[PDB]
């Protein structure tokens, strides 16, 4: 018996990464897929991975959803907020796998990142937990890299200064970033094409372009191309942004910690497509040798990598260009810092759409399939 | 009388910012300027500020240099290494003001950031110091923002994760960054113009372009447009980069600390033109109320500015777009961090060519004209 799996939000950005990865892993050999839609119910459904499906079903139709053993949705928080309470109200016994943050902090939900917390997931399955949610991209990517330090309870606290890509804000924000790159270059091309032009003239024109009415910044509100934005998501009364607030609460929930490990920092948007990078100050509980720290990271999971702390390796392997569209999570610049042997610096890069979004969800689906077979 | 000032490296990027600032401040009105060249000796000299000067003099000719009361050079470390020892050996009694890092860590030299260490500069001038050197751009910009915390002896240590602009590497690096932005957009433009294009197609195309032979990365070595580079300058034995190593030694020399305050972090290059930003974890020696920390920053100098910790103000005032080409050094996101009330987070942005390069040098020159 293959589980009946309902796919919602398969068409969007996160959903399309999920579909691609499910095809790459032949995930459809092990399930019976049913495709749902909020806009095209009745239309022809995709045939990813060589499996046909009936016509698109209404994503908001509770009776249709109750037919599934598993719902995996990349549709969004507004969808989950409407549909999830109605579906659970029917007594529906199935599993809900969600990319949206809506249910992340509810008592009945487990945040999934199985290379780090498989034990939490399996303990939850045995307890009857039915709802499984991806974590925030910044937390998931950081834990894929240095989570072994937390699992071994070596971390007293951590600050994280991030370099976040436009993909976290959405497909249209990525397109805006690229369009702004073109706006800056194409309107300074006549100066740039002349070797004898003055750099200060080129620079003056770029600043005028960034500051002018013509710059395309509808989605970010301010320019990103050629700049950065040191604020992501809503303002909290504490002065934290909501993006920054997720660090401590989601990290400690993924790990199952009862004693909270403090995590804080600044989440800053930069002009990258879909890789988040993070500069970490990690206070350790003892003077752990650097080679043992590297071994713990290397051995923690398949995807974490240690980049040797050299100029050449850092430039080639520890960048968004090295990582984008891969599942690799490099950790580099690993060094004890000047203020003491217990201060560990680390710099890590991860793809936001994979480990930061779609990949923990398809891996949770395979865990379920194996669990229920 | 009006001192005779020899200007070296006035033609380069830092020199050009310096000349513009001197014209803007009418600095040439109180000096007699003389222009030197490494490539165009004998040619007609510029006339910034409406002041004429004789033909361009040879920048490596010690006999010409000795006639100057001041030498202010933006030419580079290779220049300073060659010329400065030979000039001092002749007994030259003049002042040497330098953008290059060559002399920063010599005992006889003072690192100038007068809104922070004017007292160090005045004491050195009276003690006979004749060599004054601008600090590393990251250190100077950080101190212009949060230097008052150090002057009040409140900092136990600090980590600084930086977001450094292309200007720190050079004019050609800035041009390469813009050219790469155009390369990514123009070769993805057909996809971008179609609303129905799949974002994963657009994204696959950008990554291929960044990774291919056609991407222009001759100067940085790897792409910067749409990326970052977490390594700046030479690799040290400790694993620190030379850029990162500068933080602790330069900060403590600028301040005059005999007790070194530890400073460390990661220096990272991003795709900005000429503003450096820094995300700071500051461990304080005691629990200082946040509003008093703000007042320390406001009171420290007229260019530091406290940006209220709001989404709207951070987005519009605490960015390279807000700061570029100006003398403003905003400090924002000021907040006590989750690991305790002695932990202060801060985010600052500063123009790397002004306070990070040219501005401390022209202010030091005005200090000399006022002093003598
Ligand atoms: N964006 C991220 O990087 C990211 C990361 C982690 C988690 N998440 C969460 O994942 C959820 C979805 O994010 P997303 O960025 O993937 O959303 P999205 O691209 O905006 O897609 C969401 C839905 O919008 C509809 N849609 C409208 N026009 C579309 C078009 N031209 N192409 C494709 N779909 C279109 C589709 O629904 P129909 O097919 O029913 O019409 C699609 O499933 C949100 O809860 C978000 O918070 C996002
Ligand atoms: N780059 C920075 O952002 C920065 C920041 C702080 C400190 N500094 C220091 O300042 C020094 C110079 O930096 P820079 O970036 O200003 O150097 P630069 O633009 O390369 O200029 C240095 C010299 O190169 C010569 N040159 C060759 N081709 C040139 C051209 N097309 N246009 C203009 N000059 C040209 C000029 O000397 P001639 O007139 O004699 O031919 C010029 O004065 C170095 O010591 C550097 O470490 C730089």
């Amino acid at each position: 018996h293959h589980m009946k799996v309902g796919l919602v939000g398969w068409r969007g950005m996160v959903g399309s990464v999920l579909m691609q990865r499910m095809v790459e892993e032949n995930d459809f050999a092990h399930i019976e897929p049913f495709y749902f839609s909020t806009s095209n119910a009745g239309g022809e459904a995709p045939s990813f991975g060589g499996k046909t499906a009936p016509a698109l079903m209404e994503a908001t139709d509770i009776t249709s959803l109750k037919q599934m053993d598993v719902i995996i949705t990349c549709q969004g928080g507004d969808y989950t907020s409407e549909v999830f309470p109605k579906l659970k109200a029917t007594g529906w016994d199935g599993y809900w796998i969600d990319a949206a943050s809506t249910l992340r902090m509810t008592d009945d939900a487990i945040i999934v990142l199985d290379p780090v917390n498989l034990n939490v997931i399996k303990d939850g399955l045995a307890k009857g937990t039915k709802t499984f949610v991806g974590g925030n991209c910044t937390v998931s990517l950081m834990l894929m890299g240095v989570g072994a330090l937390f699992q071994n309870n070596l971390v007293e606290w951590m600050t994280a200064m991030t370099y976040q890509a436009a993909s976290g804000a959405g497909a249209q924000n990525m397109r805006e970033l690229l369009t702004g790159m073109g706006y800056l270059y194409n309107n300074t091309k006549t100066l740039l094409d002349d070797p004898k032009s003055a750099i200060l003239d080129i620079d003056r024109q770029v600043a005028e372009l960034q500051r002018g009415e013509g710059f395309p910044s509808a989605n970010f509100g301010v320019p990103l191309a050629g700049s950065l934005i040191p604020y992501i998501d809503k303002q909290l009364e504490s002065g934290q942004s909501k993006e920054e607030w997720k660090g401590q609460v989601e990290t400690n929930k993924i790990l199952g910690n009862s004693q909270i490990v403090p995590i804080d920092g600044h989440c800053v948007r930069i002009g990258a497509m879909r890789c988040h990078s993070q500069a970490l100050t990690i206070k350790l509980k003892k003077d752990v040798p650097l080679d043992e720290i590297e071994d713990m990271i290397r051995n923690s999971n398949q995807w974490a990598k240690v980049v040797p702390n050299t100029r050449e390796a850092s430039m080639t392997d520890l960048t968004p260009v090295a990582v984008t569209g891969t599942l690799t999570v490099p950790v580099g610049r690993l060094r004890k810092l000047n203020m003491g042997k217990e201060y560990l610096g680390a710099f890590t890069v991860g793809d936001q759409l994979l480990w930061g979004a779609a990949e923990p969800l398809r891996r949770m689906l395979r865990i379920l399939v194996e669990y229920k077979s």
